[PDB]
């Protein structure tokens, strides 16, 4: 409905979205911080663990570009409006 | 010294600057949800909070990024020694 | 003023004393982390930070006590007046 | 084997514990803030906040306490060594 309320979803899809990025972060070093003190990480291990940063942040970028569409629209609709009436 | 302590230093490095990112990314967080509860979150702020993920994302990248030259030539220097000796 | 206007700011208080709470504790991990990888910890380090963690709870622990008391007057005022009414 | 083997076991083993109770409370921070977005968070919902940190706490002591016990014992296992040569 009105704009303030679409935003607001959106704001919080992002602080949701955000909480759910930092999670998987966390997770990635739990099992970092397991298998180097129980044994050594592996030059593999080390790559498996930087292959899924990047996977995380292109998912967390999924939702980013999302939520930048369509605060690029509400921004659109603003102006069209601003100007029509100045 | 051995090409063994030299990885545990580089994934040493690896672990410090997850933690690290994780962080930023923690009081990203709260920042926002301070926002919110003083009064709400504008479309301003939003955008200043996307730009700076990507911000934040690059740098832990450079850090990424070096590391992995580093495993690069640590990997690329075995296969030498592999190919003189097969 | 009014019962819940307080009460918010209460709350607010919390969020924010548990927000440096995470921070002490996060700065506390980097510091063990740093002496740990470069050198090692000693005993008398482990006793340090041991020691640090139960003042750092201490100091959150006041803030909890207090939002505690003011939050215990509101609700034994509540009682008074729904005594009175019913 | 030799008590600087074991001991950095138990180092290793506080700062996992630490690790893992920082994580408790970055996702107390934000059940709260999740609150305050949806509606707002009213005197139940602190309360469960407050006892779910000294619940949270009282096991972060559970591990403390007994890496105390472990060094305690490995100190009195010196001053006894240092006691026999003087």
């Amino acid at each position: 409905m009105a704009p303030a309320d679409y935003f607001r979803v959106l704001v919080q899809q992002f602080e949701v979205q955000l909480q759910q990025y930092r999670q998987q972060i966390e997770e990635l070093e739990n099992h970092l911080a397991t298998q180097a003190n129980n044994s050594h990480i592996t030059p593999q291990d080390l790559s498996m663990a930087m292959q899924k940063i990047y996977q995380t942040f292109v998912a967390l970028a999924a939702q980013l570009q999302s939520i930048h569409e369509n605060v690029k629209v509400l921004k659109e609709q603003y102006l069209s409006y601003r100007k029509m009436f100045l």
